[PDB]
C-alpha cells in the first residue's frame, strides 16, 4: 500500500505474535521457526536461527517485536 507507519507497525504487532510462541514480546529460534513447522517445512537451526538472527539486531538467539519491524517492513510493494 502507500501508507504504513503505526498502520504498518500495527499490523506487524498482530505478525510478531504469530512468531513468538509465547508472546513474551520476544522470538528465538524455534519459535520463528514453527511459524513454517506447522505449514510443512520443519526447517533445522541453520535455517531457524537464520530467520531470528536475521532480525537479531543484537544477535541475542532471539529478536523482539520492534526487531521483526526492522527486517520486516514488508519487502517491495
Ligand atoms: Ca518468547
Ligand atoms: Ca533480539
Amino acid at each position: 500500500s502507500s501508507n504504513l507507519t503505526e498502520e504498518q507497525i500495527a499490523e506487524f504487532k498482530e505478525a510478531f505474535a504469530l512468531f513468538d510462541k509465547d508472546n513474551n514480546g520476544s522470538i528465538s529460534s524455534s519459535e520463528l521457526a514453527t511459524v513454517m513447522r506447522s505449514l510443512g517445512l520443519s526447517p533445522s537451526e541453520a535455517e531457524v536461527n537464520d530467520l531470528m538472527n536475521e532480525i537479531d539486531v543484537d544477535g541475542n538467539h532471539q529478536i523482539e517485536f520492534s526487531e521483526f519491524l526492522a527486517l520486516m517492513s514488508r519487502q517491495l510493494k
